[PDB]
């Protein structure tokens, strides 16, 4: 579990979104595993606007933050799971690191702010859904 809170927006994994998020939906994309809803209170996270490929992510299944190198956002085949059939997921970045399904939502951050959230993984890899291209999260 986990979410990003920026301005009047809440960013979560689409597969973990609540009734309130769908009722207050701003934007969602199944192919990205992302959902953005509106909030009443202002959030304090800053979204990174950069091309960093190194950062730190939180891994709940180890209660640890790991420094990682990660690939650029791309279209990657993701195996079937409880929440999606086997499909290509877009804007996904991979790293060598530990992850389990319940680690989704863990933040990946660089020196500029939040880069994305854990979304995929398996066999010593961890995948993060990028949020750096969603420029509108910084305004309105
Ligand atoms: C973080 N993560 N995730 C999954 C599977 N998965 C993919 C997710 C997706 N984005 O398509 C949907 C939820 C889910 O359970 C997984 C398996 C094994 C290890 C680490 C893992
Ligand atoms: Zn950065």
């Amino acid at each position: 579990s986990g979410a990003i809170y920026v301005g009047n927006y809440r960013v979560v994994n689409r597969h973990l979104a609540t009734h309130n998020d769908w009722a207050n939906l701003v934007w969602e994309d199944s192919s990205r595993d992302l959902l953005v809803s509106s909030t009443t209170a202002q959030g304090c996270d800053t979204i990174a606007r950069c091309d960093c490929q190194t950062g730190v992510y939180y891994c709940s299944s180890r209660r640890k933050h790991y420094p990682v190198s990660f690939s650029k956002p791309s279209l990657i085949f993701v195996e079937a799971s409880e929440y999606y059939p086997a499909r290509y997921q877009s804007h996904l970045m991979l790293a060598v690191g530990h992850s389990e399904p319940g680690d989704c939502g863990g933040i990946l951050r660089c020196q500029h702010g939040v880069v994305g959230i854990v979304s995929t993984g398996g066999n010593g890899l961890v995948g993060f859904a990028d949020v750096r291209d969603l420029l509108w999260l910084d305004e309105e």
